């Protein structure tokens, strides 16, 4: 695990990631981002990019991971891992709670694959994810 984590998002899609006035990088992407971060031990600086140029930057290591509402999909798995489900899929329907969004990382990049799942499962056991859940939400964003 280096020092560094830099992380590519779309900053078109509040509350989950967007930019406010001052610049600064908002949203339950952000948060959950930053927390797992912390836990991790790890610096994350935050990137913003278009949504169609996440993947192809994971690959090409302009960033070494990505939380943009990322729908862990078939097609996406064979060019990218995944961490354990951030949040359903799409909220406007129980049919998509199944579904899930994921941290986007690179396939080889088993280990920080790993301290991902740690963080996110610790901090959703703690109740950090309720709370933060809580701040922008009024249904199990979560889902299934």
């Amino acid at each position: 695990l280096p020092q560094t984590v830099r992380i590519g998002t779309d900053t078109t899609y509040a509350p989950f990631s967007s930019k406010d006035a001052k610049g600064e990088f908002i949203g339950f992407d952000i948060d959950l981002g930053n927390e797992m971060c912390k836990r991790m031990q790890v610096k994350c600086t935050w990137v913003a990019s278009d949504f169609d140029a996440l993947i192809p930057s994971l690959k090409a290591k302009k960033i070494d991971a990505i939380i943009s509402s990322l729908s862990i999909t078939d097609k996406r798995q064979q060019e990218i891992a995944f961490s354990d489900k951030l949040y359903a899929a799409d909220v406007k329907d129980k049919k998509y709670f199944g579904d899930g969004t994921g941290v986007g990382l690179r396939k080889d990049d088993t280990e920080l694959k790993a301290a991902f799942d740690k963080a996110l499962t610790e901090l959703r056991q703690d109740g950090t994810y309720d709370k933060m859940a809580k701040k922008y939400f009024d249904f199990n964003v979560y889902g299934d």
